[PDB]
């Protein structure tokens, strides 16, 4: 299990949001901590990414690019998994110190979005998703969204991505049935991340006017990279269209 050793080895540990659970909830309190968390998880995603088989093989610009476009969806998927495994999909386990109940779901003004994420969480359960299958899947999510014009080295990227599908397929092996389900589940992540993108973006735009704080690294990705996703420039790669 060489490849599976790696994915296991490199999987991020616990990441806290820094939130104050003793102070009553608040739109700005909540979304300030989520933003905070976004930042930290982003840092973790970068270090994880750069330890993937094949990854540092990409043009350094393709690296920053793929990390920045895939970031939200990667966070969404892992958050779904944690939610599934730590609290039976009942609530959303953003972090140890930031767990969303219905109340926070509403109060963060992210109710509809929290609903889809919560549903994705339940899918892990419904589909009896193994932790091994969760790792390959997540790994594959990093190769899921690119500029329509392609990347600086697009060929190396497709060979990479090809190899990751192959690895998902081995980790499965009507195995045809199993793959279909897992690929449909992977496709489902993009609509949620797109919804999350819209919300983050709108939030940025109005943020000095509401009291939410955006870490510098966040605000750059939301203002520079996210609009390309929202404008159709950077599109997701789907298994089944759509
Ligand atoms: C930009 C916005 C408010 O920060 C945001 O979506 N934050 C955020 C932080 C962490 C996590 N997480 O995966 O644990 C997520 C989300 F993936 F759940 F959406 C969003």
């Amino acid at each position: 299990p060489i490849f599976l050793n790696v994915l296991e080895a490199i999987e991020p540990g616990v990441v806290c949001a820094g939130h104050d659970n003793n102070q009553p909830d608040s739109f700005a309190a909540l979304l300030s901590s989520l933003n905070e968390l976004g930042e930290r998880q982003l840092v973790h995603v970068v270090k994880w990414a750069k330890a993937l088989p094949g990854f540092r093989n990409l043009h350094v610009d393709d690296q920053m690019a793929v990390i920045q476009y895939s970031w939200m969806g990667l966070m969404v998927f892992a958050m779904g998994w944690r939610s599934f495994t730590n609290v039976n999909s009942a609530m959303l386990y953003f972090a140890p110190d930031l767990v969303f109940n219905e109340y926070r779901m509403h109060k963060s003004r992210m109710y509809s979005q929290c609903v889809r994420m919560r549903h994705l969480s339940q899918e892990f359960g419904w589909l009896q998703i193994t932790p091994q299958e969760f790792l390959c899947m997540k790994a594959l999510l990093l190769f899921s969204i690119i500029p329509v014009d392609g990347l600086k080295n697009q060929k190396f990227f497709d060979e990479l991505r090809m190899n990751y599908i192959k690895e998902l397929d081995r980790i499965i092996a009507s195995c045809s049935r199993r793959f279909y389900q897992l690929t449909k589940l992977l496709d489902s992540v993009q609509p949620i991340a797109r919804e999350l993108h819209q919300f983050a973006f709108d939030l940025l735009i109005k943020s000095h006017m509401v009291s939410v704080d955006f870490p510098e690294m966040m605000a750059e990705i939301i203002s520079v990279q996210v609009p390309k996703i929202l404008s159709g420039k950077v599109k997701p790669i789907y298994f089944h269209t759509q």
